[PDB]
Formats: structure tokens, sequence, C-alpha cells
């Protein structure tokens, strides 16, 4: 918004959710809240200007990414931005508010891939090639699954600390340390005032770019009443603030429960009570690897996504936070195999995949190190746009004066008659 | 319009933005449309709440209307399920869709595009398509509907695959000692005739043994009167055939140009060998989807092989209806049946009774048009078993969910997930 016009949209998402308990009724129409960022521009839009399709991390409002968009435009070299499109996942942020009477206690990351495919088809007239995907965290997983759904859709992908790995998270089982997931279930989720909520959440905002701070305090917290906290006076009574009629309690805009059921999924029925043996229940958990069913929580998408990486068609930049809490070593094995097999870009051996590990940077680097994250993206984009322009030109040259109606002469040389 | 048992509604709906192969259209941003027929039973009573929405896909160059007698038979013989409606689209490059798109089509075809076209169609008509949905695919349509199930695992309750093109081996293409196949025939075949009566006789192989109801639809839909883009000059063709004096005959051509059948049956692989080493080097700009193991010949078809390799992940239950006297690699198909749904994402497959093969001795690739009543009967037996399972699993789901909050997680979460140490 330093550099862009913002257009808001509310678009219907994918019919029939991957998990039946993700909505109140299985036919519910979830909507996604989209912001479209169009650069303020005197001249006409260049013909190869990029359409960016961006996805956020769990519980992170799309508006937090606006400084990154400003930096991408400010530092753009050898490419133009037609527009950046970022949607809130249906169960989170502004989308979750719009869908609040239809949401329920489940979440598949795959649904947002289908929601985005629908969005792109809805706005196709404003989204000519080239398209580029950007995904942060579970958004990195989602944008990769969109590339699996539609291999030639994206020219390239920009993954920012993507949740693509094999190993389950730490969940405090046995000797394991409780993780952000344990924290999410048990965390405070309501405060007597926005001022108290902001002070109580100093940790998540430490190191944030000042431009992100204002967006965080506005979007991360929501005034009561909400469906989870429908009674303002009952919460003032809980905090003993009833006498202050001027102040409104706030809650997490994305309920902690909607963060939680995106971070991890219940596996409460995997063990035969007689044999003690794991038997995957296919009615509810067909997508669960029996090897991860040993604990009563799982997350299928990081592992399924990792195992399909050799098929990833677009070129792919993996920007990894050196101080991430994700399994950095598994992520780097993902980089190595990415695009190397059938359907694939050609991967690291063809120079179609690169890792940049940013030492000392954390998971929230898109809000803490906006300029360096943008710079890393721009270097890759200028190389990929050079390759795009050359391969597009060579395509047109090779197609020049070929028929649209009948096959070329070589067919009659290779395929014998009867 | 009407079949024996159904109201027909026609639709023209935009397909998927950006085609899998750039040469499948004149311009890469072209908006292809799919011509859809929606078949709604003529019905006295209200529509039951579990009535099935069928999404159907055809074989290469086979007009959707050929499937209408099969739809009539499904409805006439339906037992233990109701039909909400049957929806069948023509693939963008074929049949009525190809006519609508004729100025935008070009010489390439990915089967994966029709899977995305159908996903868009279902979302467009979602208000008329509550669960349960069931997929039906014939031949390359069997491949397509399976890839739709890969795109959206929980979309279909079950799939009905009629001689699906899912196997590992390339087709026979007359290389070396190999017999030429229907693919060789497709490139070289006559594709224009002085009259529809002559065109019917020239096409007798594809029509032999057809049910009379399918024959009438074939003679109406398989041929198109000139002019067309490929044959834009009626008088030039009457001159070629010596029928200029005869005002009573109009030349006809294939409704689906032979070239659009051909580029669906097989894809050029004209640049797979390093000219220096003679070694196969898959060119990733054009052939990223090509297995180097099938790149030894200058033609390939990726989708049967990719689809086969993902079968263990197929979520819906799956009926494999195989023609006795099919042109498919029947032994590879039977290995596909064995693994179908057996892995991660999968139904549970043959060991859980979620996958069944019915190989009908002596039947033919075109069995959906030649043995309509028996094909319908095979489908109905499977559908009644699957709908019993659907009703039971839906009831058990509702029962298990009955106590539960939509807003907050159940108590068990606080038992399994310990708090952070204070
Ligand atoms: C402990 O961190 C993990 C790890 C290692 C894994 C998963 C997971 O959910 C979390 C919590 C995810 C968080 C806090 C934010 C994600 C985002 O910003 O999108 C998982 O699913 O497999 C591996
Ligand atoms: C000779 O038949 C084959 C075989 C065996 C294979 C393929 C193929 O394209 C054809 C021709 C395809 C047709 C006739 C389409 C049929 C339809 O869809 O009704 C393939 O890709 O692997 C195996």
């Amino acid at each position: 918004t330093e550099k862009f016009t913002i257009t808001e949209h509310l678009v219907p998402g994918s019919h029939i959710r991957e998990y039946p308990g993700s909505t109140v009724n299985q036919e519910d129409v979830l909507k996604i809240h989209v912001k479209q960022y169009t650069p303020k521009r005197e001249g006409p839009v260049p013909d190869d200007a990029i359409t960016f399709i961006a996805t956020h991390g769990v519980g992170l409002p799309k508006e937090l990414y606006e400084p990154l968009w400003d930096e991408l435009l400010d530092q753009a070299s050898g490419f133009h931005i037609r527009a950046i499109w970022m949607a809130d996942v249906a169960s989170m942020n502004q989308s979750g508010i719009h869908n609040e009477d239809k949401l329920s206690m489940d979440c598949s990351w795959m649904d947002h891939a289908r929601d985005l495919l629908l969005m792109i088809n809805h706005f196709r007239d404003q989204m000519p090639r080239p398209l580029v995907g950007i995904g942060h965290a579970f958004g990195g997983n989602i944008i990769t699954n969109l590339a699996y759904l539609h291999p030639r859709l994206f020219t390239t992908l920009l993954l920012l600390d993507p949740l693509i790995q094999l190993s389950p998270p730490s969940l405090g089982f046995g000797t394991d340390a409780p993780s952000a997931i344990n924290y999410t279930l048990w965390r405070d989720d309501v405060w007597p005032s926005r001022e108290v909520a902001i002070r109580a959440n100093r940790a998540i905002m430490q190191g944030m770019d000042p431009r992100c701070l204002d967006r965080m305090t506005k979007h991360f917290f929501r005034d009561l009443p909400t469906p989870l906290y429908p009674d303002v006076e009952a919460i003032k009574a809980l905090f003993g603030t009833t006498a202050d009629s001027t102040t409104t309690p706030v809650t997490l805009t994305t309920p902690k429960y909607h963060e939680l059921v995106a971070q991890i999924r219940q596996n409460f029925n995997a063990r035969d009570p007689k044999t003690g043996r794991i038997e995957v229940p296919r009615d509810t958990h067909a997508d669960m690897d029996p090897l991860v069913a040993y604990i009563p929580l799982y997350r299928p998408e990081p592992r399924s996504t990792f195992r399909r990486l050799e098929t990833l068609r677009p070129s792919c930049l993996w920007v990894i936070a050196g101080a991430t809490f994700l399994n950095i070593d598994e992520i780097r094995e993902g980089v190595k195999i990415c695009g190397s097999g059938i359907g694939g870009s050609g991967g690291v051996p063809d120079g179609r995949v690169r890792e940049v590990v940013l030492p000392g940077f954390g998971h929230l680097m898109p809000f803490q190190e906006v300029k360096t994250v943008a710079e890393t993206c721009i270097v890759w984009l200028q190389q990929e746009m050079d390759r795009f322009r050359q391969t597009e030109r060579q395509w047109k040259e090779d197609r020049d004066g070929k028929s649209h109606l009948a096959v070329e002469e070589n067919w009659y040389k290779v395929l014998k008659p009867i």
C-alpha cells in the first residue's frame, strides 16, 4: 500500500472439503477474502508482467505481507509486477470471520490449493502468463500442492520456510519438548482490552518491521462478541472489568482452535484396543502413513508433499530460515530431490532449484527481515524471467507457420500406414 | 430434448485457465468451453436426499450422446439408489465442444486438462450437485475421471471405469515388427465423404455390433456437413468426388477431426535423442512428463503410465469393467486393479472389498454401445453395494459427531497434548 492500489474480493471456494468435519454441513460454500495489489503506474502494463499468487502461514493475516510486497516492487529489476493476489485461508484471518457460522473443527491444507485454482479461473482475464507462486510456511506446502494440481500454471515458485518434511513435529510425547503446537492448544485467547492483548503478545512482535507492527495489532485481535466469545459482559465479569463500560475485550481473530487443527490433526482411533496394533481407519484417515500413526496426532501434507517433490514442474527457490524450528535437514533433502524425476523441472542438476539458507533468520523472517527476503526473491526472479523470455521466444519461433488444423509432415514419416 | 427416461439441459461452461501443453490452443490464454448435457430423470416423487450425481467422461472421438442408452438402462434398472442427474461433457477438442472451440484449438492435447475442466464444471453447478457424486469414465475418460479423483480425493463416493486407459506399456504403433494399431489408422484414415450415407459405410468398423439407439446417435453426431475449418470449400470437395451436378448430396467430414483424435491418442516425441551421443535426454521444456524408459520411440502417451503409478493412492472405491476382447494391455490392467487404493490416500483396495474387476468375456472396447443392458447391470450391482456402505458410513459419521462443538476442540486434545512447562 506504499506502492499499490488494493482491491478486496470475496470468492467462493472449492465444493466438498477434503475432511467432512471442516464445516457444519458438507455442501457449505466457504469464501476466501482476497486482496489484489496493483502497482500505481503511469505507463501501460508490460506484456510479461508477473501475476503473483501468495499464501500465508497459519494464523498470519495476509496484510502482514504488505511490506514484503512493497519491497518486491521497490527492488524489482528485469521484471514487472502485474499484481500480487493473497487470500486468507477459509478458516483463518478475514476469511474465517466471513465463514464463522460454517466452520468446524478440521482443516485440510489441500482445500486452499483447490480454492486458489478456482480464484485464478475466476480472475483469469487479469492473470495472463506468467504466474509465480509465493508460499510462507504451510502456505509453502499449499502453493506446491497447487503446482501438483496444475503443473504448467506457475513459471516458478518462491517458498519461504515451507512446511515440507517427513518427520512429525515435536508434541511433548515422552521426553520430547512441548512445541508451538502444545502452546497453541493451551494459550490465553481472550484479554480484557486490545492494549492488554498487545502487551501479552510482545514475544510474537519482537523484531517485527515497524510496518508489520500496526497490521499485527489491528488484524491479530478481534473485538468481542465472536461465536467463541458471544457474551461481552460475561468476559468483563471473568476479568472483573464490569465497571469500565468503555473498553471491549478482544480475542484471537483466528481462534487458537483453527490454528491448532491446521498445525496438526487428531489420530484418536489408530490402535486396535485388543492387539494394540496400528490399523489405519480408512473412513477418516486414509491419508495417514501407518509409520506416523504411532502417536494420536499427525499431519499428512508435509510428508505426502515431500514424497512428490521429484514431480514438481515449476523451477523452485527454497528460502530457509537458518534458525527455523522446522526440520531444516529434511527440508534440504527436499531441495535436493525437487524436480529431479518424471514431471519435474530438472531440479538442482539443471539449475532449476536453489536453496538460500539465511543464517540467524527465524520462521517470521517475511515480517522481521523484509528487505533481505525481498532481495533473495528478486535475484531468483530476474534469472527465471530471463529464461522465461528466451524459452517463450524459442517456442514462438519453433511454432511459426505450423498449422493449427492438421499435424506436421514428420507424423507420416514415423507412423506407418495400413 | 429427451432420452427415454430424462429431461436434457445443454450448457456451455468455460474450462481450465492455461492448458497443460502450450500448443493445445492458438493463444495460451484462450478460454476453451465444454458442451455439457445434464440428464434429469422425469420423476413423480421428490428427489431423495442421497440421490447420486454422476459425472461421466467419453472415449476419444466418441460423442457424449452415444452414452444416452446406457443412461436410460442405468435409470430403468436402478435398485437401492436414486439418480439426481447424469452430467457428461464433450472434451474441449472433440465432439460438440470442438465445434464451439474450432477457432481456438491447435495440434496438442493433455488428458489432464479435462480433469480440471470437470472440477470447474462441478464448482459451477455445485448447488445441483450435493453428495454423493459418482464418476464414470470410458477409455481415456476412465483415465481422466481417475485423475479428477487424484485432484480431489473425497469428491467421488465411487468410480465406474469402463475399459480405462490406465497401463504402463506404450500402444502398438507399427514400429519394427509390431502391428499398426487404431493410432496408425487414425493418422492415415479418409476423413471426408461425398454424402453421410457414404461416410457411414466407410466407418462400419467403429459401428459394428452397436445397439440401434447408439447407431442413430453415431450417424447424427460422428459426421458434420461441410463447410468446416479443415474443409471450408463445399464446391471444391463436390468437384473432387465428381458430385457437382447432384444438388441432393452434401459432403460430410469427421465431427472430431482425425488430427484431434490422433493428438489425444498419442503425442510427438520428435526430439528425445542427443544427436552426438545418440543417448535419450528428455527435453524438460516440452517433455518433462515423459518417462525416459518410453522415450526410445518418437511417440508417447504419458497419462496411462503416470495414472497407473499413482493407483495405490486412489481414494474412491473403484469398479473396473473390462471388455473381453479389449485392445488394452489386460494383464497390466489386472496388476493395476490389485494395487488400486492399497496405499496412502487409498480406499483400502481389493483386501477391503473397495476394488472389483468384472472382465466380461468376448465384449469389445465399445461395450458401452454394444452390450448396453449388461454394462448397466454390472454398474447397478456395484452401485447398490456402494450406496448401502455410503448410507451406513454417513449415519455413523453423524452419530460420532453428535455431541461435538464446531468452535473448540474436544476434551481428548487436553489429555494427549501436554502444556508448555511454566
Ligand atoms: C513445530 O512446528 C511444526 C513442525 C516442525 C511440523 C508441523 C507443524 O504443524 C508445526 C507447527 C506449525 C507452526 C507453529 C506454524 C506453521 C505456519 O506458520 O504455517 C507439521 O505439520 O509437520 C512438521
Ligand atoms: C491402440 O489403443 C491404445 C492403447 C493400447 C494405449 C494408448 C492409446 O492412446 C491407444 C489408442 C487410444 C484410443 C483408441 C482411445 C480409446 C478411447 O479413449 O476410446 C496409450 O496411451 O497406452 C496404451
